[PDB]
């Protein structure tokens, strides 16, 4: 719908449709006009806001607005109409070049799992250092509990995380503090239950699929209006809820042979608008975070694996699914330096050369992390990292990704030490969705919790329990990295030994000790932080036997 005047128009595209009628709860059914390309549209002045909807099809039967705003009763239940208070600053605050990023899942965040729930911890994420908080999908999903990514309503703000009235004030409330929001959007695929598309027109492809479920049609016959739909849903989210940016769900799976693909335009649109498109990309082709005059789709950083698979199989051994193409410090240093270890190299996981180098491009195009919701929730048993390491060596790990030339996201709870594990969870209603997850969830993850188990959400609620050692470390490790100019800087010299690492940028050198070990240390420098009380204030060229742990000089 769009609001006009005193009266609003509604404008739903059907073309596989006859004919279609509004019908307004409490208020009538309305025979809406076609045009030739598929749409109906009817202008109403008796309409008003709280108003609840739905469209009644050739069928005689009845379906939620798939552009709802909000659907108050879930996926089912009736679209209804909001307030549209459009305001939007032109610009947003967040310099790329400054971006330190929290994940949150709002469902598990805080005892209260909405975004009141959110803003009560806006003044803790402040003071820890974090720059912009990124909100794992709020599309309207079904049930309660999800991760998001079954989310069937682009536009509607989920119902139980306290709707669109709470999104809207958990950005305006982290606007006053200074952070930022960044919306993890899905473009990719659409969920299983409460997708009422198929009815309508060709809103998914013959041609391609996602093992999540049905893929939007960008490339075929009809896609004009398709790519519209998902294009003004960026302009929407910006100009609506005034966001500050977007972590764009699996690139890899919009597929698009169109002249210009579809990613290129909706990095477009963000910039148009001035914000930030962060996108998870499993190519590892910088073609996705290049410029347009280099060939890309100039979004402006993707998500690296590479590094988190780096660390993560070396200092924990395991060598299940993808971490088999890992396991040495190598790889580590490789991705210190290169971003990419699989740079156009042959995957054994994959069985096939995998990847492109990414040339020049500065580290604040991409973004690393030693935990988040996948590298946690994919496992079988959701564990967090801090289970599967010692003490030191998780500190090494917050060490090497805070401190390294790209942006960091930290996952939450991984600031104090959470201990609880991060399962995967849905609550979907139909007991062949429900069966169909289990028995997936079963076998690609070997998953034992029940992920349609309300316990299996409450488990993975995070327990706010301090660790005030691991909490001081993170809060000092992003001040050192801000003072010390670390971020975007790729000019970093990086030597190993068997069990030890030290790098070097322009203003600091980090030793990072895996085993005792005797090292030769080429700088001279002063102790900014370290994991032990075990390293010397002051430090000069020499040789020095080290305990397992990590340090910090200028
Ligand atoms: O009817 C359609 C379809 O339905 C069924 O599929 C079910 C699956 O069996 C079940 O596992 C479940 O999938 C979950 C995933 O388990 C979970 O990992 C998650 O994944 C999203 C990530 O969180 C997101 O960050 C992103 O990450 C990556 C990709 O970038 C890339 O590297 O590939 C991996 C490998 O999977 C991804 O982790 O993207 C993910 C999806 O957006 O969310 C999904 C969705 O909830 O869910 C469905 C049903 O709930 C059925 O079995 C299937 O055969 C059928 O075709």
């Amino acid at each position: 719908y769009k609001i006009d005047g005193n009266e609003v128009i509604f404008t739903l595209w059907a073309p596989y449709q006859k004919s279609v009628k509004l019908k307004v709860l409490e208020k009538g059914l309305y025979e809406m006009e076609r045009d030739e390309k598929g749409y109906f549209t009817i202008t109403l002045n008796n309409v008003k806001v709280r108003d609840r909807y739905k469209y009644v099809l050739d069928d005689a039967s009845e379906i939620p607005d798939p552009a709802s705003r909000y659907q108050p009763e879930g996926v089912h239940g009736p679209s209804q109409i909001i307030q549209e208070s459009k305001e939007f600053n032109n610009e947003t605050f967040l310099k790329k070049e400054d971006l330190i990023i929290y994940e949150i899942h709002v469902g598990t965040f805080t005892p209260e799992g909405t975004f009141e729930g959110v803003i009560r911890k806006l003044d803790y994420l402040k003071d820890l250092g974090i720059t912009a908080i990124e909100i794992m999908p709020i599309a309207q999903f079904p049930g309660k509990r999800d991760w998001g990514y079954d989310g069937v309503y682009l536009y509607a703000v989920q119902n139980s995380y306290g709707g669109p009235e709470g999104f809207r004030k958990l950005v305006d409330e982290a606007h006053k503090k200074g952070l930022g929001v960044i919306l993890d959007v899905v473009y990719n695929h659409v969920g299983p239950e409460g997708n009422y598309m198929v009815k309508l027109g060709p809103y998914f492809s013959q041609k391609y699929k996602t093992p999540w479920g049905l893929t939007f049609n960008f490339d075929d016959a009809e896609s004009d209006e398709v790519r519209k739909f998902i294009l003004e849903n960026v302009e929407y989210w910006i100009k609506e809820y005034n966001v500050d940016g977007f972590r764009l769900d699996a690139v890899h799976a919009i597929i698009d042979t169109s002249p210009k693909h579809i990613l290129e335009e909706i990095a477009d649109v963000v910039h148009k608008y001035n914000r930030i498109v962060i996108a998870q990309s499993d190519l590892n082709d910088p073609r996705v975070v290049n410029p347009k005059e280099k060939c890309g789709y100039n979004i402006d950083a993707q998500w690296v694996d590479d590094f988190h698979h780096s660390i993560h199989a070396y200092l924990t051994g395991e060598r299940q699914g993808y971490y088999t193409d890992f396991g040495n410090l190598d790889d580590i240093v490789k991705s210190y330096k290169d971003v990419f270890v699989y740079d156009g190299k042959y995957s054994n996981f994959r069985r096939k050369t995998h990847g492109e180098p990414v040339g020049e491009l500065d580290g604040c195009n991409f973004v690393v992390y030693i935990q988040n919701h996948d590298q946690v929730g994919n496992r079988g048993k959701g564990e967090r990292i801090i289970k599967l390491v010692d003490r030191e060596s998780y500190k090494i790990a917050a060490a090497l990704y805070l401190l390294s030339p790209y942006i960091p996201m930290i996952f939450m709870g991984e600031e104090y030490g959470e201990e609880n594990p991060f399962y995967f969870f849905s609550d979907f209603s139909d007991s062949k969705l429900i069966q169909g997850v289990r028995e997936g969830r079963k076998k690609e993850n070997g998953q034992d919790t029940d992920p349609q188990d309300e316990s299996t959400f409450n488990a993975s609620k995070l327990s706010w329990k301090i660790d005030e050692e691991i909490f001081s470390f993170y809060k000092i490790l992003i001040k050192m990295r801000k003072e010390l100019s670390i971020a975007c800087d790729r000019r970093v010299n990086v030597v190993n030994g068997e069990n030890w690492l030290i790098i070097k940028g322009r203003e600091y050198f980090s030793l990072y000790v895996f085993s005792k070990s005797s090292i030769e240390v080429k700088y001279s420098g002063t102790l900014l932080l370290s994991s032990n009380n075990s390293f010397p204030q002051h430090i000069e060229e020499g040789k020095y036997e080290f305990d397992k742990g990590f340090a910090l000089y200028k």
